[PDB]
């Protein structure tokens, strides 16, 4: 079916009714693919029907915030903390009866797998991760870096503003697109493409999830009392003891580790992959080749 990343599922899963893809062998091994900011589903377009075809049953989600992703209660605070991520992708796996699958990210994406891996081994077989370990901390979020380091990530320090705020919402499809070119300086990826998931960030709530999840990154917000619990363990900076295989892409603009890095931070099995080329900060989508094989080989590490 050449349509069928086209056909968007719905289900409740905990606070949300979250929009997914879900394609493949209804007796696959589930694989889940989780995208980044400020990117969607698009990013495993490819991706996602070349490991269909190769036998996995794969999950492919809206991020609370983007696309057909919405909260069930206009009550809810528009969250962006990173365990509250995480405990969505819990709920959709319980909603899909789902008990353990492969977990693959970026960016938000790789956090959120990061932290499902960390706090609920049981629930992931192995993880892809692209930059690494990308667990951290309000208190480490405190903490300045090098001057050059910080305007790489400017627009954190702009969305903890008002005038951010407010820059982002009446913006957002001419600010996330010079995002995606400084994130990926030599991706040529066409007006249509970006156009593409531009439609999934004019979600209602996208704003607020993206300010929300830079302020609380900075410190700048509490979470919620029942995400506490998680990013206290989360503060602790635990390793991940999961079989992962590590992405990196050669012209990636976006802040990102160094490799030796985080290597210590996955105490099981473990393979790190530079990606030679012209790849930036979202390898699935500039790289898909390299990423379903890279899913394929963590999956049998």
């Amino acid at each position: 079916d050449a349509g069928a990343f086209d056909k968007i599922q719905q289900i409740r899963a905990g606070d949300l009714n979250i929009g997914y893809v879900d394609i493949g062998p209804r007796d696959g091994q589930p694989v889940i693919l989780l995208h980044g900011w400020p990117y969607d589903i698009q990013s495993y377009a490819q991706v996602a029907p070349a490991l269909a075809q190769k036998g996995y049953r794969v999950i492919v989600p809206y991020l609370r915030g983007y696309g057909t992703t919405r909260f069930l209660s206009a009550s809810t605070p528009r969250n962006g903390q990173p365990s509250a991520m995480a405990a969505d992708i819990v709920h959709l796996m319980d909603a899909l009866n789902i008990r353990q699958a492969d977990l693959a990210g970026f960016d938000w994406g790789a956090r959120t797998a990061d932290i499902v891996a960390a706090l609920w081994p049981q629930r992931v077989k192995s993880l892809v991760s692209v930059s690494g370990y990308l667990i951290s901390s309000q208190q480490i979020g405190e903490k300045p870096l090098p001057p050059q380091a910080e305007l790489s990530w400017w627009y954190q320090f702009y969305f903890a503003t008002p005038r951010g705020e407010a820059g982002y919402r009446q913006n957002t499809h001419d600010f996330a697109k010079f995002i995606w070119h400084q994130a990926s300086p030599q991706w040529q990826f066409s007006d249509a493409t970006f156009a593409k998931t531009a439609r999934a960030l004019d979600n209602p709530d996208h704003v607020a999830i993206t300010i929300s999840n830079y302020r609380w990154r900075l410190g700048l917000e509490k979470g919620e009392a029942k995400y506490a619990g998680y990013e206290q363990r989360l503060a602790a900076l635990p390793p991940i003891t999961v079989p992962t295989i590590t992405l990196e892409g050669a012209n990636n603009g976006a802040p990102h580790p160094a490799p030796a890095s985080y290597r210590a931070k996955f105490t099981g099995k473990y393979e790190h992959r530079d990606l030679p080329g012209a790849v930036g900060h979202n390898p699935p989508q500039e790289d898909p080749t390299a990423f379903v094989q890279a899913v394929v080989d963590a999956d049998r590490l």
